[PDB]
């Protein structure tokens, strides 16, 4: 069966985002790299907010208009998130397996 989903990572240098790569994979679901412009689901890592906030700003702005489909993941426990992002954010985990199972089938039923 393909029931593979669209999702989208942001380009980062911590470990952390490594790290993140192998839990992904450990998942068991499939998912395929689509495009920014077309993507379903796009995981956006709060760790490089104090390091890329210019690049994912614009991430932003282009999922203003396609369902603004922006998860924000909680750091490894560096800092905390700023109220900017809750405000523009459509769902928020954090390091979990369950959780991010939640925001992904969110994506799916779009009523």
């Amino acid at each position: 069966v393909t029931a593979e989903i669209r999702l989208y990572i942001t380009e980062g240098e911590v470990e952390d985002y490594r790290v993140f790569l192998e839990r992904l994979e450990q998942s068991g679901l499939e998912w395929r790299p689509a495009t920014p412009e077309d993507a379903d689901a796009v995981i956006v890592l709060a760790g490089l907010w104090g390091t890329r906030r210019d690049e994912i700003l614009g991430a932003v702005d282009l999922a203003r208009k396609s369902s603004k489909p922006i998860i924000t993941v909680r750091p490894y426990g560096l800092e905390n998130v700023p109220p900017e992002l809750e405000a523009v954010s459509s769902e928020v985990v954090g390091w979990n397996p369950h959780c991010i199972r939640d925001a992904l089938e969110d994506a799916l039923d779009v009523i």
